[PDB]
């Protein structure tokens, strides 16, 4: 059940988001009820209903639109429809946009009075600082002419406009001042109206904000626009003969499941390739103590997995990387852990009623023979939890605790218990003391929003330069108060639905993009982890099977504000289907490289570095008809444009910029073709 309660009110009458109350019956057996869907998380956990009497409740603040949602009770991933809602919305999932999932339909209707669709509220997406300037945004419908911003002393025009559905988001950028006073002027039915503190009226008051309280930064952090490189460590390379494990897979092509033997030395010996490619930040697959080649079931968050090397190999790696001005981010599983984890073994020992029990989300205490059995395999100098699968009970029954898709070896932490926060904070310090520059939080969207607020706020206070990057699948505008960055699976899905599944047109795509970009602060957008591929999805080349289109997708990834990502090997044309086939050994024989793609990507990176307007840089996007995508990025005095032909059909382009940034030199673009132009070479 859901009820639209009304709208939030800012100032003395400015209406904001719609307050929606979510209710469900609370079955007496239920331990947890998650609100899943497109405004919380599809994997359960970001938001929980809270229990009062015989029902679960929560209030959210949402924008108009149509959304899929549901309620997941405990470990039942299948049945999530809202029992009170008869209506359904089948949403294409993020990682695999071919597959639909049918959820319940929430619709929040646009208001009748177009005057009610004018919005500017005191929140970071609407007002924030960057580069010693203030960014202000006004949402208005088309029946409103281009509104002006009335500062104290002057009147300015919107510097850009972003289409979002039938709405327009006007963006004003202004110099910074001590106190800040602004309102908006527009014409409606041939009448002169204002948007001010009490809302729309003939003479609205100024909105007043002390720059002290405007969120943002002056000079961007390293992570606010950086080039990522993800390495799945097991598959990158073997540097140390004495690091190989028992029985190694075979480079057969359908990559098998298991250990190939890649280690820290292996990466370290290919620093030269990292450098030549030009990546700035390396994101590493989990390297902690574990029982699998993938290592997403960690035993001990403070020890390097034996097959990878020693703490010393690790520090050496970090050191070389830093000496080349390359940073390192480690993958960390703050959602769940291997049952061999000391805490889980103690929780089992001590039983419920123990503070140890409360570190995890146990469901219902099972029989004692079971616990003793498990304890036989999980307590020991050696972790033998894999052997659990040799037993019938473990292959047959779901875990008696919550776990990642009910997988025995992935026991979920109790995120309602602040002790678990302390645990991961302490772990964070340990690794900061090893010189790492950031964490990528595995299954971030399954971690309760309050937990992440505790963690993120504290880390950010204590270590401002520590990147907090989350694995998140839904619209990043949901999450950016809790992370520096999100792996942008949302953007990836939009690109694929425009250019592969051909399910949306160029306008809808533009709307998808601005539905993220216009609702978050510019610095947040710049930090977004913008990837075409990852260890969780098939290789992009194998999905595109089109040289020119693939190159186009990379151009797009570098043109949109964000932190462009390269999954290891994608730069040379590594192919592969779905996991595990998407983690084939890197190819070190240059005779087997797709060199055109390689040099293409290397150039896009050189531009990213040379052109501060590509890296940092305000953003405008226009559909110039005929499937001509126009993108403009600019910062301070530096200007750069991108013309992209998003179709197979050649198109004639005409026309400030007389310098080829891509080719350097100084028309008619062919299908899938593109142009990158400045008014001269980039400088600083």
């Amino acid at each position: 059940m859901y009820k639209i309660i009304g709208r939030e009110i800012y100032g003395k009458g400015r209406k904001g988001r719609y307050i929606v109350k979510f209710t469900r019956h609370w079955p007496q057996y239920a331990k947890n009820i998650y609100l899943i869907g497109e405004f919380t998380s599809l994997y359960p956990g970001f938001v929980k209903l809270r229990k009062i009497e015989e029902q679960g409740i929560v209030y959210l603040k949402l924008w108009p639109g149509e959304y899929g949602y549901g309620f997941q009770i405990d470990n039942d991933f299948e049945n999530v429809l809202d029992p009170d809602n008869e209506e359904k919305k089948c949403v294409h999932t993020s990682f695999f946009p071919e597959y639909k999932k049918c959820l319940s339909k929430l619709v929040i209707k646009e208001p009748d009075n177009p005057l009610d669709k004018i919005i500017h509220i005191e929140e970071s997406g609407f007002i924030h600082k960057f580069n010693g300037e203030i960014i202000i945004r006004l949402i208005a419908p088309t029946e409103i002419n281009e509104p002006l911003i009335d500062l104290g002393n002057e009147i300015r025009e919107p510097l850009t406009k972003h289409v979002v559905g039938d709405n327009i988001v006007y963006q004003y950028i202004i110099p910074s001042r001590s106190i800040l006073r602004y309102r908006f002027i527009f014409n409606y039915n041939d009448k002169k109206l204002f948007y001010g503190d009490e809302g729309v009226s003939e003479n609205s008051s100024y909105i007043v904000v002390n720059s002290k309280y405007i969120p943002g930064v002056d000079k961007p952090r390293w992570y606010m626009g950086t080039v990522y490189y993800q390495i799945f460590i097991d598959s990158f390379d073997n540097g140390d003969p004495n690091n190989d494990p028992p029985n190694r897979i075979k480079k057969t092509v359908p990559r098998e499941y298991g250990y190939y033997g890649g280690d820290l030395a292996g990466i370290m010996k290919h620093i030269d390739h990292l450098e030549d490619l030009g990546v700035e930040t390396i994101y590493l697959t989990p390297i902690f103590s574990s029982t699998s080649y993938h290592r997403y079931d960690t035993i001990d968050y403070k020890s390097i997995d034996k097959y990878l090397g020693t703490m010393e190999d690790f520090e050496k790696l970090v050191q070389v990387l830093h000496s080349r001005k390359i940073k390192i981010v480690l993958d960390i599983t703050m959602h769940h852990t291997n049952p061999c984890n000391e805490l889980f073994v103690k929780a089992l020992r001590e039983g419920e009623n123990s503070p140890y029990w409360e570190m995890f989300s146990f469901l219902s205490p099972p029989p004692k023979e079971i616990v003793e059995l498990m304890l036989k395999y999980i307590d020991g100098e050696e972790c033998r939890s894999r052997e659990l699968y040799k037993l019938d009970y473990f292959r047959n029954n779901k875990p008696f605790y919550e776990a990642f898709f009910n997988i025995w070896l992935m026991a979920k932490f109790n995120h309602d218990n602040p002790r678990t926060v302390d645990y991961f904070i302490d772990i964070t310090k340990f690794w900061i003391d090893k010189g790492i520059d950031g964490f990528r939080i595995d299954v971030a969207m399954g971690i309760h929003y309050s937990w992440m607020k505790q963690y993120y706020e504290y880390i950010k206070n204590t270590y401002p330069d520590f990147l907090v990057l989350g694995e998140l699948a839904e619209n990043p505008r949901i999450y950016m108060d809790y992370f520096d960055s999100a792996m942008n699976y949302y953007l990836r899905k939009a690109i694929l639905e425009l250019l592969i599944y051909k399910r949306i047109d160029l306008n809808e795509f533009i709307s998808r993009i601005n539905n993220v970009y216009a609702y978050i602060p510019h610095y947040k957008a710049l930090s977004l982890y913008n990837m075409l591929g990852s260890h969780d999805v098939p290789r992009i080349k194998s999905m595109v099977q089109n040289n020119k289109l693939l190159k186009l997708m990379y151009v797009l990834i570098f043109a949109l504000p964000g932190s462009p990502v390269i999954y290891y090997g994608d730069e040379i044309g590594l192919e592969g289907g779905r996991d595990p086939d998407n983690r084939r050994p890197m190819i070190w024989d240059r005779g087997n490289w797709d060199l055109e793609l390689y040099e293409h990507i290397k150039k896009l990176i050189r531009i990213y570095k040379s052109c501060r307007s590509m890296r940092h840089g305000y953003f405008l996007v226009e559909n110039l008809g005929s499937n001509l995508l126009f993108i403009k990025r600019w910062i301070n005095n530096e200007e750069i444009i991108f013309l992209l032909n998003v179709s197979s059909k050649d198109i004639s382009v005409d026309l400030k910029y007389s310098f080829d940034i891509y080719n350097e030199k100084n028309v008619l673009l062919r299908g899938y073709g593109f142009l990158i132009l400045g008014s001269k070479p980039c400088n600083i």
